[PDB]
């Protein structure tokens, strides 16, 4: 297993020497965020690695990133990582490819406009009541609060409510079938010999597909797919039903499932990261509460234009996503041979935009390890959209981005209206990141939560 391991050597592209069969995969064990940053430091603008035999080209030049993510998205860099064994979930928008992706993305676009988001605002804001009640019971407990329990439950509640209109109280119904099924999405493929064998030996994917082996939790997929069909007999779901070029009843089920998959852990982790930064920066937290109280005096309920016009809240969310871009990197496959900034790259190679590394780059951000929301003041020069990519850029960016920001802002408004967050002896400071999957802390974020009354 070395046939491709001379590619970058031959092209002159720097990078860490791969091992036979494994490639550079052993360097993932410290975390992809750490590997990308150390490679950037060591090799510069562009470096090559191998996932088994698969060549991987990382690029950090904003102009080359623009060509990959926008200019040649339809012609060359249309799809992400080559598809693992996923069964009918291949129809999910995030896993679909080429013409099928273009159609599905186009059918779902009316669902994610800013106009539809303004309509669904009351359906989203209503989950703030449960959130505050849950956190109150934990705050009035006089003990540190494990944030991920509170905000994981909120993240699940909102994405499921906006999906199906079912108001589950995740935190208070641990044995609800929706709750237990969805939690299987956490730690997606952690140390699983199946995921690793797929990465090293991508030719095994059609074998596992033929055996009904899926990277997803089968029992979760089946429950959610069957749950979708029974409700159609009797919302994101309602928008897709009305749109029925057709969106088949299996394609529609794939979207319902993938929205929950994409929005659940991401929103939860970012929320918890945000409150860590506010607990460790009281002055930021107090400035934000000052702005919230000036817009919504006497804990007034949030409205749409009030959320959109909170500048410092927007800066705080953006600075949190700079420090903690939970997807770590963007990935595209060369569906044919392509020249990328003078480099001839073979068909099937992967191109990586190392979001985390570029977000912590001292060449673009002064004091890059510091939490400074003022970076995102609209008075300052615009932020290069190819350096700052927590949601990606171009035709294949995060379709739920607007919704995810709105959800997180509504959560942060309601808890900060009622509570203050400070560290305790059990708080890990500095926070250390995990080494697997989406960005999350090595130890669960715990904080002291005090009510403002
Ligand atoms: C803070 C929370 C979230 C973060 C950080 C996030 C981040 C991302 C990122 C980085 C991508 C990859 C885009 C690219 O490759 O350029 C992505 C894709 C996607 N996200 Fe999100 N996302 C979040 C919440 C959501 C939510 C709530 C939804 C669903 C409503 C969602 C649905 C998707 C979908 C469907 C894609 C695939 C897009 C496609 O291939 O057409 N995300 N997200």
């Amino acid at each position: 297993g070395t046939r491709t391991h001379g590619l970058f050597k031959r092209l002159g592209i720097p990078g860490p020497t791969p091992l036979p069969l494994l490639g550079n995969v052993l360097s993932y064990r410290q975390g992809l965020w750490k590997f990308d940053t150390e490679c950037y430091k060591k090799y510069g603008k562009m470096w090559g690695t191998y996932e088994g035999q698969l060549p991987v080209l990382a690029i950090t030049d904003p102009d080359v990133i623009r060509t990959v993510l926008v200019k040649e998205c339809y012609s060359v860099f249309t799809n992400r990582r080559s598809l693992g064994p996923v069964g009918f979930m291949k129809s999910a928008i995030s896993l679909a490819e080429d013409e099928e992706w273009k159609r599905i993305r186009s059918l779902l676009s009316p669902t994610f406009t800013s106009g539809k988001l303004k309509e669904m605002f009351p359906i989203i804001a209503q989950y703030g009541d449960v959130l505050v009640r849950n956190l109150r019971r934990e705050a009035e407990k006089g003990k540190p609060v494990t944030l991920k329990d509170i905000f994981g439950a909120y993240s699940m509640d909102v994405i499921t409510g906006t999906s199906f209109g079912v108001n589950i109280d995740s935190l208070n119904n641990p044995q609800d079938p929706f709750v237990e099924s969805t939690k299987k999405f956490l730690k997606f493929g952690f140390l699983d010999p199946l995921f690793l064998s797929i990465i090293l030996f991508p030719f095994l994917t059609p074998v596992f597909e033929a055996l009904n082996v899926s990277l997803f939790p089968k029992d979760t997929i089946n429950f959610l797919s069957k749950s979708v069909n029974r409700m159609k007999k009797s919302d994101f779901l309602q928008l897709m039903i009305d749109s029925q070029k057709a969106l088949s009843d299996l394609e529609l089920a794939a979207q319902s499932i993938i929205f929950i998959f994409a929005g659940y852990e991401t929103t939860s982790s970012v929320l918890s990261f945000t409150l860590y930064e506010l607990a460790t920066h009281p002055d930021v937290q107090q400035k934000l509460q000052k702005e919230i109280d000036a817009v919504l005096p006497n804990k007034a309920p949030p409205t749409y234009d009030a959320v959109v016009q909170m500048e410092y809240l927007d800066m705080v969310v953006n600075e949190t996503l700079r420090l903690f871009p939970v997807a770590i990197r963007l990935e595209r496959t060369c569906k044919k041979d392509v020249e990328i900034n003078g480099v001839f790259i073979p068909k099937g190679s992967m191109v990586v935009i190392p979001t985390y590394a570029l977000h912590h780059d001292p060449k673009y951000w002064t004091e890059p390890e510091e939490f400074r929301p003022e970076r995102f003041s609209k008075k300052k020069d615009s932020i290069d959209p190819y350096i700052y990519t927590p949601f990606g850029t171009g035709p294949r960016n995060c379709i739920g981005m607007r919704f995810a920001l709105m959800n997180m802002k509504l959560a942060l408004i309601r808890v900060l209206q009622n509570f203050s967050f400070k560290p305790c002896k059990e708080t890990q400071i500095p926070l250390k990141l995990d080494t697997q999957g989406l960005l999350q802390p090595e130890k669960p974020i715990v904080l002291k939560v005090d009510s403002r009354d």
